[PDB]
RNA sequence: AGCUUUGCGCAGUGGCAGUAUCGUAGCCAAUGAGGUUUAUCCGAGGCGCGAUUAUUGCUAAUACUUUUCCCAAUAC
């Protein structure tokens, strides 16, 4: 179902539109925080 | 042709509070979250996890000496 994105404007259909609204608004700082957590929580000695 | 309403942006001028702000390729949620009162009634976010000066950035405070010139006859 060729819809319109209020973020980009591409023609995303009915079902994957919802996921688009969860990804297109995902905070870029979340990626940095998750990579920081991986780097900090996996370099620890037992 | 002004007047005006709603929502959304960009700003400007203020006021208020730092026990709160944000994140959520984690989960659940109008096919119903949560319900202590008004329950054959109300009606949205909630939980877990994470960051932190209980939002985050800047700006400023916490010192003087290198050089470079020299003495001499109108004489056996």
């Amino acid at each position: 179902e060729y819809l319109v994105s209020p973020i980009t404007g591409e023609k995303i259909p009915a079902s994957k539109m919802q996921e688009h609204m969860r990804i297109g608004l995902l905070d870029p700082r979340w990626l940095e925080q998750r990579d920081r957590s991986i780097r900090e929580k996996q370099s620890d000695d037992e």
